[PDB]
């Protein structure tokens, strides 16, 4: 809503002057919005900003004072005319690299040769997070990339690939926040169910949301690792108990030979047994290993080849 002033090219470089002030950050001009930076200097293409509307980088003029004021910063497409992009769902444009960005009107730089689908929010801000399309989930990153002492936005809304953090995020990551892992495919699609990555079996459920710990599926229990979320397979010691998986992964109950020694696993836990337990009325005795004792004795008692405690 800025009138009363003008365009001004000099030094190459364009202003916009009202009653001999230059407009500085952000102004409603005749139907479209500019940007005018700090000192005036109108900006165009890829640009990351404080978001505009709430009058503190607003309105303003380079004769008026700067109240110190705390935005998020997000990445805002402008037309080569400085006229700012009021997209709200997607488009095609040229990709944001270390060359194309925060440029101004007068500067002369490249146009990215590689264009990319860019997605909007109802701001016109680049989107950040998950979006849904054609039958698929896309994770558009919500950070950039951090160096010890450094933080470069280029990644911001660009679509994940890979293993994939998603963390509860505004300016700064909110470690208070759960932040579960995904994974996207080549194309950027999230992974749903079993999916085996780098040779390991992984379950990221209806959700995408990779599992970790005991999980329920399809009707047996698996264990992914409480805290990478690889499938364990084979014997494995789980608070203070003993647990056998198959090599599918699903554990196992009741009745197991490993080679030649059998092992019992609790009907409904699966946890391994030790010392007499009984089974449809035998009674059997397993040793410390859980091992099954066999046409022996065990403290005054016999017990026969099948480990039944002899009348
Ligand atoms: C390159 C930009 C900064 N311009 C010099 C172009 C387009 C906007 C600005 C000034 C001029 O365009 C306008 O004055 C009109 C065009 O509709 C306009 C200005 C600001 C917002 C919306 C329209 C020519
Ligand atoms: C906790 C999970 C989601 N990880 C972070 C663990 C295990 C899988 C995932 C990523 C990483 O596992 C890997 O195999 C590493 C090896 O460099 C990896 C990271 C990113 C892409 C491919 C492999 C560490
Ligand atoms: C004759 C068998 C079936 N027992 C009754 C004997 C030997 C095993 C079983 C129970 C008991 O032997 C035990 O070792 C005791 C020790 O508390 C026991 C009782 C209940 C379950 C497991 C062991 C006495
Ligand atoms: C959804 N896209 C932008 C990510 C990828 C093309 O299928
Ligand atoms: C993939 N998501 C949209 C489904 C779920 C994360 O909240
Ligand atoms: C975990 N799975 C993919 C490996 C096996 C199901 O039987
Ligand atoms: C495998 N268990 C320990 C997880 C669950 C049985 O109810
Ligand atoms: C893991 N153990 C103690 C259970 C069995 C021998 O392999
Ligand atoms: C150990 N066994 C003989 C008892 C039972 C499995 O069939």
């Amino acid at each position: 809503n800025t009138t009363g002033g003008r365009f001004v090219d000099k030094d190459n470089r364009k202003y916009y002057v009202k009653d001999d002030h230059k407009a500085i950050y952000w102004h409603k001009i005749d139907g479209k919005t500019y940007y005018f930076g700090d000192i005036g200097e109108m900006v165009v293409g890829w640009q990351y900003l404080e978001i505009p509307g709430t009058g503190y980088r607003d309105n303003l003029f380079d004769n008026q004072p700067v109240n110190e004021i705390g935005l998020q910063e997000k990445w805002y497409y402008f037309g080569q005319d400085g006229a700012l992009l009021e997209q709200t769902d997607k488009q095609v444009l040229e990709a944001k690299t270390s060359e194309n960005t925060g440029k101004v009107y007068g500067e002369q730089y490249p146009l990215s040769a590689e264009k990319r689908t860019y997605y909007f929010d109802n701001n016109y801000a680049v989107k950040t997070g998950w979006i849904y399309e054609d039958g698929n989930w896309y994770y558009l990153n919500k950070l950039g990339n951090f160096g010890d002492d450094s933080y470069n936005p280029l990644p911001i809304g660009e679509v994940a690939k890979g293993w994939t953090q998603d963390f509860h995020v505004t300016i700064d990551i909110d470690r208070s926040k759960p932040a579960p892992w995904y994974y996207l495919d080549a194309s950027g699609k999230m992974l749903t169910d079993w999916q085996k990555v780098n040779g390991k079996w992984y379950y990221f459920g209806s959700s995408g949301s990779m599992a970790t710990g005991w999980k329920y599926v399809r009707g047996k229990w698996y264990y992914l690792d409480n805290k990478n979320g690889d499938m364990k397979t084979g014997w494995q010691y789980l608070g203070n108990k003993w647990y056998y998986l198959r090599s599918s992964g699903a554990m196992v109950t009741g009745w197991y030979q490993d080679g030649l020694t059998w092992y019992y696993l609790n009907a409904g836990n699966g946890d391994m047994k030790t010392g007499w337990f009984q089974v449809n009325g035998k009674w059997y005795y397993a040793y410390s290993s859980g091992a099954l004792a066999v046409n022996t004795t065990v403290d005054g008692y016999s017990v026969n080849y099948n480990g039944e405690w002899v009348q």
